[PDB]
């Protein structure tokens, strides 16, 4: 009942900027997740014999592949944190409630490879659900885990409310499907110079709200160049085995799966950053201005990567 979670000073402070690094200690992870749900949310929104039990069922649903994996989980949960504080009054309780579990839901029993990995070698998940299907899979896990006997988190809301908060985790997961993403940022762009976008129009919300989950789910390129790059290596090791695999079913992978073309990496971040990464942040800063350090954080990473080809690094 009266029982915080407190970081030590450095973690405390370091917590609420976008660009925190959760650290290599995995046992504070679960820990660091708490004390963002008590901030963000209230002591009061989960009972944390059940929360500290969903986290632990969560965490052991992740693989040990090199970039998504529990690190990232709890890394995509934080940016949703930094948003949700400096956004205090935009979201409904039950949105803080239902976007940190999403974030930290959101890539459950990832293997490694891409939705066209598992539709080329014919996974029965690809049979199971034609598009946004590891998102598909991902949000399944995740109502899974709920129904585990003392995980249900949520017990404690009304019919109603509970029906709205697995709607708003359903929306946030299946976001997270970058082929979505694209679309929804163009849309959003239209929404907002036209004039018409209006967070009362539940599906503009919805909108936003899928946005949101995008940088979130990106925010690797928004962190200290440091963090950022060796970050990158991670992501082009699951990449890189994913071209393996394509090259097993006897399919050139595209470059950026091709182990070949590593000299290509810095130009392909680069088209990267200015096709998906910057757009999003662009478009998300507009909406909701706080945001801005991500954007900024960004672009310093981009100039980077610029300075990567010219040789100076
Ligand atoms: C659409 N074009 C791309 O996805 C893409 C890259 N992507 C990526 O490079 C990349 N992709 C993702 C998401 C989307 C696909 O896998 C998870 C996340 N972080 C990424 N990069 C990253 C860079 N540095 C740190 N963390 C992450 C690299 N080159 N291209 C052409
Ligand atoms: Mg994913
Ligand atoms: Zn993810």
């Amino acid at each position: 009942g009266l029982m915080q979670f407190t970081l030590p000073v450095r973690l405390c402070k370091e917590i609420e900027l976008f660009h925190f690094d959760i650290g290599p200690f995995e046992n504070m992870w679960p820990g660091i997740f708490v004390y963002m749900v008590h901030r963000s949310c209230g002591t009061s929104c989960f009972e944390l014999e059940k929360l500290c039990r969903f986290i632990m069922s969560v965490k052991k649903n992740y693989r040990r592949v090199p970039y998504h994996n529990w690190k990232h989980a709890v890394t995509v949960a934080h940016c949703m944190y930094a948003i949700l504080q400096n956004n205090h009054t935009l979201f409904t309780d039950l949105e803080r409630k239902g976007l940190l579990i999403a974030c930290l839901c959101h890539d459950l029993d990832h293997r490694g490879f891409s939705n066209s990995y598992l539709q080329k070698f014919d996974h029965p998940l690809a049979a199971l659900y034609s598009t946004s299907t590891m998102e598909q899979h991902h949000f399944s896990q995740t109502v899974s885990i709920l129904q585990l006997e003392g995980h249900n988190i949520f017990s404690t809301l009304s019919s109603s409310e509970y029906e709205q908060v697995l709607e708003i985790i359903r929306k946030a997961i299946i976001a997270t499907d970058l082929a979505l993403y694209f679309g929804n940022r163009k849309q959003l762009e239209e929404m907002y110079q036209t004039g018409s976008l209006n967070l009362n129009n539940q599906s503009h919300r919805d909108r936003v709200i899928g946005l949101m989950m995008t940088a979130c789910d990106l925010c690797s390129v928004t962190k200290l160049w440091p963090v950022t790059k060796l970050t990158a290596n991670d992501i082009y090791a699951e990449f890189w085995a994913e071209g393996d695999e394509m090259k097993k079913l006897g399919i050139q992978p595209i470059p950026m799966m091709d182990r070949d073309k590593k000299d290509e990496v810095p130009q392909g971040q680069l088209g990267f950053y200015n096709a998906v990464a910057i757009p999003c942040y662009t478009t998300l800063t507009q909406i909701l201005p706080p945001t801005e350090p991500l954007l900024k954080a960004c672009r310093d990473n981009l100039s980077q990567w610029e300075k990567v080809i010219r040789g100076e690094e």
